[PDB]
């Protein structure tokens, strides 16, 4: 009969639905008992993506025209800034639409209740000056360095027996990383194999690739050779060879398909080469030897310059690799990953791109919050008392604010496998009394001290996800529906 | 089968739908609590757009066959030569098509009302040669430099709680700026957080590009190259020429609006010299200005025949980000904004105000004249159009009677995105108006009518001339005509 | 979802429709150019009836389901307070309801509306002092005597072509009649007569009956007896009713002069010249009836015979004859002398009037529209759509002109927001101009009556929240 035609209400409601449907598959993936998700689809898929990172799903794909694809690009940027621990920043920007509902009961202008928003700026301020921190994680640190944040991260997983082990794993990789330059030159990838350890850490970059089966097993005062352009003619095998040999070559890595005649010469030469090698790998490996210009053949020499440590090919354990290590540099480092081998394992894929974002900013920040839902409920009864004080207009729109912070001390009992009515009682009381470090204890199945735990939040997530969830709402919360926008 | 084919009821109709449809949408987004809109289409789009701006949305998309598109396009002339303020122009001339209402009962000849747009000239002229202006803005201005438009643009925005700051920083720009010719070398970009000040004053263009991975991590006495472009053995000669005049220079960057060989990145990079792919062409047009530029050809380029600006160009970190900053700029002509912001998502619609600010302030130095905002000068005139109608004769003055109660759908417009009831508004609007106080106006904060000039609002008035002249002659084409479209296809 | 129940919208529009039904109907008949409708009906009604004027036909019955019928009522008493000039009073009340659609946009509680009435007293004062008034209506009166309201109520009327002129002449009725002193007995017949003049003022009333063929031509000193039942010197009886035949032998004889089934309205009137009559059984001759004895006669005016009553002792009342020049639009003027005549009463007795042709009605509107913005809120909105309901009477005035609507509006608003009162709408001219020179005046009190009519009828609405039914099954 007509092309989108939206009135009043209905409007809102599209944008109303879009948050309801994302908190529903998300809300499961926020704790320590998370779940695991599997998504299969045709054409460029492949197969099935297992993702817990709530992040990473939403960013990959756009399944249907109602608007939320916007509002997830936003969680990006979070990410690279600290991004994780657990997602929870998106469920709590979703539940605000939910009070609009009781915003028609005013029936007069839904912007000017945005003045609530202005005072989210005094709300987000409130969870700032509120809560604490922690007391601890001074640098490097020898053991509250993990088994704590990172293990949290983990849970939604599990495959945390082995896994918690790995997670530990992961600090000792920021706290090189550490410093100004933040976050760069890390890869790590998993191996099928079984051992206890489940992973190795190693002080260089990890590739994968060999020249052929003939070829000098070890190289010394190694020296790398990187080139852009493909080796794709005895003039030809004469030009490298005569380069390389005055320089005593022990490497060369080329990004893509390598012609047969130089294969000849740097086996006997005593050079090993890698074939097809991948780009991304390639850029990392630069900044750790110094860098190098790789331009057609006159490539070697002073226009390359190049680290001499050791280059290897190393059997980890099971799978066969090559180790590129000891960089001048010093900066650059890489993880290797081992596990069980399985759907679970995969998981760990997803868990580190996660832990690798989260140590990153714990450099930077110096300030944590408590965990365990502990940072929740505090802010929680310093709010209530908000909605009182401010003049009425502001009242509504900071009061709705306030009760959105009490489905998060639901959720983290509810997975626990203790019924959640009991444990709200207990928890406001403790909190209200003015006990920072008190908070919801799963294992009890009541509550207890979190600190004892050692379960600490990054302060980073918290900042964020106050002020972004606030105008990110606020834009679409003020604004009565969007037009002449849509395709014909 | 033919085309159009349109005459009685009918064809006023489909001029007069399409005002409509656009009123409604530009409403929002007038006024404080103006409404920001994101656009989604599936017709060879990608993502959703938000556009606070009404003009911008307008000329992005031409959804039908129905007129309007055309007079969407004049409003962007209007931008250039006074900008933005808040958008309001297209709605009056849309509300002239409703009283075509009581044109049927005319049930006569339509076209002796045309009249009434030739009595819209001696209008026009009205106002233009009447209520407005101010006294002082003697070139510069320690403190008359702004406190004042750059407000109207930013009240009609939420993030004037510590954004009213922010435009008192964009005259300083404009001040600058002035001199040599027109608005065109300034450069805007906001970033994601953690200051109070909430900007940032920068010396020359910023840019945000990398050649890649390799290459020297800074350079010194930047020397700066443009270009607008970007048998086998031969293919190393273009590497020598490169390297041979490259060299003599000690060429520090180069700066490329396209796509760019392989062969010179490698180049580059042990040389010392730092090169930019894809860079945007408009970012390279501000930098040619406050380099002293260059002439863009074949290679023949390096040397006197492009001007290098030589203080420093390095890539740089600010808080937490990290870009590339290019200072020092000897013509002073171009300057860049950066803003740090007070973290928070109104930060990231710094962007979509400073745009704004932009427009206006260039215009607000050279008409050395302005107006009082927050709609005080169109109740005013309101008020004046009832007894103008009354003096001309019965033909002309029907038509200039419908013109003169367009005006009141604005004050409505003002206070209905404010938040307070629009129709308690009109009503006490209309009253301070009538007594004849000019500054008099519409407070949004309050929800009431205020002093306008305290605040500190005002309005171009350059944006007064060419609105009242333009909605005139737009209406004209489609009352005196009951058949149109136009020429070509079969 | 049943059966006949309504709510907000739904519920209005039934008060809404019942309003815009009877505007169309009656619209056509305002006007020089005005129209008249013929209505034939379902139950006990012989035929097709046809009414010129609104208030006949409204009154005699209430048909439809929806409500209107009570609105209609009021008119009459408005009649026999003044009168039917031309019907416009309840075209007026209607137009009340169009504001109604965008009531909604104010967006809250349509009963606070209400107090926009409350407001409407404001405005009442603004239809008071803020108009043209007399200024001029001394006594007489040289030149304003007439060619005023008597002329725009003609105007409606077709034979304004020769009666204008008429018009004009029935103020000198006017002015001997003028007093305290009992309003009507005035009376007036056409004659089969000649051009020019087409009216003759005369001696004394005017009366188209006779006797019979036998009966003294001329009575002298004359007594007159008027008796409420059928059947001194006596010179003439009228009875107001079928008189018995044996008497009639009688009166020839005897030399008396006897009417048979005198209308009722020429002999009240007749009393308060005469004297009064106490009209009983056959002892009313003597005291209990007060005659008056100057002269009873049947004469030809120009031609046809009529009889004439004159010499009233008392003085106050006197009647105007007419003439014409043959037709139906020539005995028109006998339902426009008596028109005219009741307007000039309430004039004398006010000494209080305005300027016609809309003029009043321009000037009005100007300064109302200042009213709305100054009141607060709730009564602003109300308030203004009142006053734009006044726009519309200068618009109706000159449709029915056959000239230009729209040239009209603008025009007329430009003469009366300079400040001189007497220019207005002029439909004989097609424009605009000075009312003055046509010499029309409305009387200062048909404004202040419609103004009190106009506003309880639309209440009716309002003040009831609802009247019938919801769902039986």
């Amino acid at each position: 009969a007509g092309a989108d035609e939206e009135r009043a209400e209905t409007a809102r409601l599209s944008s109303f639905i879009g948050a309801i449907a994302i908190g529903d598959l998300v809300k499961s993936t926020l704790g320590p008992k998370g779940m695991d998700k599997i998504l299969l689809s045709s054409g460029r898929d492949a197969s099935l993506m297992v993702t817990n990172d709530g992040a990473t799903i939403l960013k990959n794909i756009g399944v249907d025209n109602p608007a939320a694809k916007v509002l997830v690009d936003m969680s990006r940027v979070q990410d690279d800034e600290v991004g994780d621990g657990t997602t929870s920043v998106t469920v709590l920007a979703a539940e605000l639409l939910r009070e609009a509902e009781s915003l028609i009961a005013k029936k007069i202008h839904p912007q000017t209740i945005i003045a609530g928003w202005r005072e989210a700026t005094k709300a987000a301020r409130q969870a700032l000056l509120n809560s604490a921190v922690d007391h601890g994680s001074d640098e490097v640190k020898f053991r509250q360095d993990l088994m704590n944040i990172a293990g949290t991260t983990l849970s939604s997983k599990l495959l945390t027996h082995h896994k918690d082990h790995f997670t530990k794993l992961a600090v000792e990789a920021v706290l090189r990383l550490k410093g100004s330059g933040n976050l760069e030159a890390i890869h790590v990838i998993k191996k099928l194999g079984g051992s206890l350890a489940d992973s190795y850490l190693d002080e260089g970059f990890l590739l994968d690739k060999k020249i052929g089966v003939n070829q000098p097993k070890r190289i010394e005062n190694a020296k790398i050779l990187i080139a852009n352009t493909g080796m794709d003619e005895k003039e030809k095998m004469k030009e490298k060879v005569e380069r390389i040999l005055k320089h005593g070559i022990n490497c060369f890595i080329n990004r893509q398909l390598i012609y047969n005649y130089p294969e000849q010469l740097f086996g006997a030469a005593g050079v090993m080469a890698i074939e097809h090698a991948d780009f991304v790998g390639v850029e990392r490996l630069a900044l750790v030897t110094g860098g190098e210009i790789a331009s057609t053949f006159d490539h070697p020499e002073l226009v390359k310059l190049g680290s001499c440590k050791l280059i290897e090919e190393v059997m980890i354990g099971e799978d066969k690799l090559i180790h590129f290590s000891g960089v001048a540099l010093g900066e650059a480092c890489t993880i290797v990953l081992r596990g069980a081998t399985q759907q679970i394992l995969d998981e760990a894929e997803r868990s580190l791109h996660d832990a690798l974002c989260v140590l990153a900013q714990t450099v930077k920040d110096s300030r944590t919050v408590y965990g365990g839902g502990c940072s929740e409920m505090l802010m929680a009864h310093a709010v209530t008392q908000l909605a009182s004080r401010t003049p009425g207009k502001e009242a509504v729109a900071m009061e709705s604010y306030a009760k959105a912070l009490r489905m998060l001390p639901t959720i983290i009992a509810d997975n626990a496998g203790y019924d959640s009515a009991d444990l709200v009682a207990q928890l406001r009381a403790a909190h209200s009394e003015g006990k920072t470090t008190a908070g919801l204890d799963m294992k009890e199945g009541t509550i207890g001290d979190m600190s004892v735990l050692g379960i600490t939040e990054s302060f980073q997530v918290k900042r964020q996800v106050l002020l972004s969830a606030a105008e990110a709402a606020e834009v679409i919360l003020r604004v009565d529906n969007i037009i002449k926008a849509a395709p014909r």
